[PDB]
RNA sequence: GGUCAAGAUGGUAAGGGCCCACGGUGGAUGCCUCGGCACCCGAGCCGAUGAAGGACGUGGCUACCUGCGAUAAGCCAGGGG
C-alpha cells in the first residue's frame, strides 16, 4: 500500500496518534482470531504489523522534524 | 559252505587344525570439498547519539542456526536491478 505510504504523509499529530493507536487495536483483533478465520488472516496479521510500523516511521519523521 | 586259532588293516567327530567359497560387525581409505594454514597487497580504529559483549523476545503455525527487538521472516528515503 505504497498508497498508504500516502495517507501517512497526509495525517499529524492526534491524527496520526489516535490512527495507528486503532489501527494497533484492529492487530489485536487479529491476536484474538489466533484460533479462528486464520487462513486469508494471515495477512492482516504481517502485513498490519509493518504497516503500523511505518505508522511510528511516521510520527518519528513528523515530530523529529519538530524538536 | 560252516565252525575255531592266528595275523594285518578300515570307516565311523562332540569339537578342533591348514585350505576355498560365501556373509556380518570395523572403517582403512582413493578421491573429493562452501575449512584451515603460509606469504604478499589491501585495510587499521570501537565507546555513552551508553560500544565491544550478552540476557529475555518476534517471525500464522517455530526448541533450534538467522536477522531484527516491542514499530522485532523487519518501517523510511535515496543509490543499484
Amino acid at each position: 500500500m505504497r498508497k498508504q505510504l500516502e495517507e501517512a504523509r497526509k495525517l499529524s499529530p492526534v491524527e496520526l496518534e489516535k490512527l495507528v493507536r486503532e489501527k494497533k487495536r484492529e492487530l489485536m483483533e487479529l491476536r484474538f482470531q489466533a484460533s479462528i478465520g486464520q487462513l486469508s488472516q494471515n495477512h492482516k496479521i504481517r502485513d498490519l504489523k509493518r504497516q503500523i510500523a511505518r505508522l511510528l516511521t511516521v510520527l518519528n519523521e513528523k515530530r523529529r522534524q519538530n524538536a
